[PDB]
């Protein structure tokens, strides 16, 4: 295909990702900004130098306009905005939506989006509005999967195929279930710009996540319309990959100032609370006395930086799994928005899937919310069988009460609440008792089993490191979070104690060989994998006769090793060979 | 009376201040960088042009050397910094707590900084570790507080006079109770490094409000050693007016960075969440390769941006009423940190005694937490005793029942939680049970009793503006927040009605004049207020003999308008004259 995308790094149902269109690479999640043919508020080129590698533009205005028309058969976009990156355009899907009808038909604007280079293009997709009648939500949902039909046969360039449905759970579901079946490179979630204006957070994210659930895991994820910052984390939490903001430049002609938290309006400023090129050296006490062009070109300045600091805020975060904290924190924006971050820490099903097994911080303990984060829920569960088990209880912070041979291991040894958590360090004779908990917590029932007649190696300190038997290492207990990372003489053990499909990830006759010499595993390659395996967990590469080819740890979910064709499934340790 | 200071603005116990000294002038909460008279990361002269008017270095770091010590009595610090902002000095006290015990005496240092320019001095006082015996707190307290004394005795500059009682409540009470008395300009609290350094900012807020709590409303609070962005919005809530960050610099030699929500690691960061002048235009693996020099050049400057930028934020919230929501948000920045916030708000009784009566903005519930804020536990209580009588409960999102008459009137009828609140409009036998339940409300017990024979005008929207007796009018319920503006008439009815001292401004001999037609009551002109008065509520301003002298509005609490020399007390509405 045209479109490429790959996994690079997550938290919770979020990812940083690699996309390709044709030739063209970005790193999401990214906010293509929003340019108006006729009034360019700020130079495609400028957009460009500031670091936007991907903008929008309405394909329909510009076909209606007589100039900008000849200009784009002329030249192409590209030329026209002198912008070199990926030019992604809209259907005037939007103009349908504001207006209730529009001159130009669905084949009309693809055969055009065509004649003027455009990198990415778009049907007209029909953007049911909210809370419309149910009637007209299907009947305007068939229409568009309609043209979807039409767009998927004359297509030429990669395409938005948008997900409507106005306020139905199950016409989202519907909706994104037979978009994923077709051949389209993105997927864009319409209708909710009519939800964000209100600050209805709480209806957005109901949307967007029955969407989610239906979707390929494997394609990007548009959000239409959301192009202020104060949603970012949120929707980037959930898996929205894309954004686009007319804002920053509708909200500067309007002397209005984007903040993370929400907006102000330039006359109640009385400070700038930012560091941007603008604010770092104007005033607001100035800003208001200049002329209204140069008062929107800054502002609007402005709100890009906002806009592009958010997002290096949020993948900064993603980068060292520390997402939640920072959607704790933007939810005391707003009411509405805290209401919306209360409601998606519900979708505990949907958001367990994705949520790495481990993370390079610690569990904060910063409100009631995070007592429902994804990774606290499932850690308290897996616990449950191992501390009737293995009993020895200590008080914790967070979890209350979790065996002691679990007390080393994240997320209850790397975590901090409001009081300071007492580890406790095995004894010579209680090291094994450990490795077998986490093994239990680790890999799931039996799993212990694997390791019953084996030494543990304590280090300078109280700690357990090396996990042998009679020879070789099977496995090691990892400092930076109290979980194993197995040795190929262990992923035997398991592979023999644990019935199959647990722990494996089946690979191509064709990725064999490698596997063996200990090359990672790209997904195209597997054919199949334990659907339980979360990313960062220990895994068993193997092959469709179920033997050991190498050991190493997954970067998706068993599904996702299943759907995506493009990216690494497995970081491999070590292989058989 | 070498320094003033005067409230410009506020919210919660935090405030914007205006402070002169020398003839310079800053504004608070204010920020100085501590700069080492040897080694200078960013030079003084850079730093004022930055925005930094105000900074502070050590005195006996520059005695204990021939060269400083030279060139300072010859050119006074503010030439040998090249600095023309106000320059405080510390005593070196500080170098007495990270060794034992300096070379120098309480009167030599003092002297020195005499003769060497100094704007504001400083005293050594000895800063007690957090949990030092009591006997050492003690035994340091009174050596600190002979000290003062000297220092009392032979000050011919301005002076820091810092609170010390170790973690003792009582003794920091003392102190600061025995500091407040004596002649000195700022207070200091001290001893809290140690504290900060450790995350345990639940420690340090019991610190800081048992020293607010004894010292004077009118003077300066300075929290040595706090220069990390991550207190501010915090200690600012608690009335701390100073800050002084050595950490800028510090940090940047460490490779570490700054975050208004902590500090990260430069071999940690992928991307820079911000978008300073150095954030602006370099990148994190840009400025690895840049010479270990230039990376700690540029890391500082950053480092300060952000410093630099969380004050104009903290300002900017007090200034729309917004300071609690802002500190709720840096609440979540860490567990240690959501602990202090959670104990802040256990503090209602020192807290209410300044949280306004009428802010701009509306009540946001955006987490557990906020159900604890001043207001609303204020309100809940006032209500009480409204509910009990006038009945007509309804349901709110926030207080959960509340008389229907309060419905229209502040912080009841702006607010918002998850759900929206339906404005409950009077009919015309109501009119005036609402200004009763609001008298009752705003002015307090039987308060009402002065508004029973009046008659309540509905303006174009169903609701209560003004009230009027005999045809004269006696208060108006103001749109913005439907509490009650006074009219002579209204006033000279309470007056009667409520026994003295209540919402008395007992002024002046030489004020009664002005007071009598209509000019402001300055602070100064005021022996003794109502201790139940507080910012923005109406007041009748009176003299000894409680003869009403005019009506205005508060814009200190009872307590304040007592101690304050500086400013105005009470905008008067109008005179009896
Ligand atoms: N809401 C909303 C939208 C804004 N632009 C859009 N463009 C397309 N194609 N579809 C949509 O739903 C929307
Ligand atoms: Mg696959
Ligand atoms: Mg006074
Ligand atoms: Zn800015
Ligand atoms: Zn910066």
């Amino acid at each position: 295909k045209m479109l490429k995308f790959e996994i690079k790094a997550r938290d919770g149902a979020g990812r940083i990702g690699k996309l390709e269109v044709n030739g063209k690479k970005i790193e999401t999640p990214a906010i293509m900004p929003v340019v108006n043919p006729k009034q360019m508020v700020v130079e495609p080129k400028e957009l460009e130098k500031m670091g936007f590698e991907i903008i929008i533009t309405n394909s329909y205005i510009i076909y209606k306009d007589e100039e900008l028309r000849r200009k784009a058969l002329e030249l192409g976009i590209h030329r026209m905005l002198d912008y070199n990156g990926i030019i992604e355009v809209d259907s005037g899907s939007f103009q349908l939506m504001k207006y209730g009808s529009i001159e130009v038909s669905n084949r009309e604007i693809i055969e055009f989006q065509h004649r003027i280079g455009v990198d990415i293009g778009t049907f007209l997709d029909i953007p049911t509005p909210p809370d419309a009648p149910r009637e007209q939500a299907v009947k305007e949902l068939e229409i568009t999967l309609s043209r979807a039909r039409e767009a998927e046969e004359i297509k030429e360039i990669p395409m938005n195929a948008t997900i409507q449905g106005s306020t139905y759970t199950d016409l989202r579901r519907y909706a994104a279930r037979r978009l994923s079946s077709m051949n389209f490179e993105i997927h864009p979630i319409g209708g909710v710009v009519p939800l964000l204006e209100s600050y209805r957070f709480r209806d957005v994210v109901d949307i967007v996540i029955s969407s989610k659930m239906a979707l390929r895991p494997d394609r990007p994820v548009h959000l239409f319309g959301a192009g202020h910052p104060i949603v970012f984390a949120l929707a980037v939490a959930m898996g929205v990959d894309l954004f686009d903001s007319a804002s920053y430049a509708l909200y500067a002609k309007d002397d209005r100032y984007m903040t993370p938290e929400g907006t102000k309006r330039l006359d109640e400023l009385d400070y700038f609370p930012c560091s941007c090129p603008v604010c770092s050296k104007y005033t607001p006490q100035e800003l208001r006395e200049m002329p209204k062009e140069e008062r929107t070109r800054l502002l609007a300045l402005h709100n890009l930086w906002v806009i592009k600091e958010e997002i290096k805020r949020v993948k900064q975060a993603i980068k060292e799994g520390e997402l939640w904290r920072l959607v704790d924190e933007r939810a005391r924006s707003h009411p509405k928005l805290y209401s919306a971050y209360k409601r998606l820490l519900e979708h505990y099903t949907f958001l367990e899937e994705f949520e790495p097994i481990t993370k390079k911080s610690a569990l904060f303990k910063i409100s009631n919310e995070s007592l429902r984060w994804p990774v606290v829920r499932r850690a308290k569960e897996r616990a449950k069988s191992i501390n009737e088990r293995f009993g020895e209880l200590v008080e914790h912070p967070i979890f209350g009460r979790v065996s002691r041979y679990l007390s080393l291991t994240y997320p209850f040894a790397q975590s901090e609440a409001e009081d300071d958590f007492k580890i406790e360090k095995p004894t010579k004779e209680d090291a094994i008792k450990y490795v077998m908990a986490i093994a239990e917590y680790q890999f799931g029932e039996g799993a212990s089993r694997a390791f019953d007649d084996a030494k543990v190696e304590l280090s300078k300190t109280g700690m357990p490191r090396q996990v042998k038997v009679n020879g070789k290492r099977l496995a090691t207990v990892r400092a930076d979070d109290g979980l194993l990372t197995l040795g190929i003489e262990g992923a035997k053990r398991l592979h023999r104690v644990l019935p199959y499909p647990r722990m494996r990830v089946v690979v191509n006759k064709e990725a064999e060989p490698f596997a063996r010499k200990g090359k990672d595993v790209f997904a195209k390659f597997v054919i199949f994998a334990d659907p339980g395996i979360r990313p960062y967990d220990e895994v068993l590469v193997v092959n469709e006769n179920d033997e050991l080819l190498a050991t190493g740890q997954a970067l998706l979910s068993g599904r996702e090793m299943i759907v995506f064709q493009y990216g690494r499934a497995v970081k491999v340790r070590k292989g058989v060979e």
